[PDB]
């Protein structure tokens, strides 16, 4: 019972299967938290 055997196996199936036909979400999920970081970095430059 390894975490890598259940963790990677869970991704390639739930993520690999859902992320594929659901990849369209990943796009809208790529600018979320991933875009919130760089989003503040752009505004922070004006604050300084």
């Amino acid at each position: 019972s390894s975490l890598l055997e259940k963790g990677l196996d869970g991704a390639k199936k739930a993520v690999g299967g859902l992320g594929k036909l659901g990849k369209d979400a990943v796009e809208d999920l790529e600018s979320v938290g991933k875009g919130a970081v760089h989003d503040v970095k752009d505004v922070l430059d004006s604050v300084l």
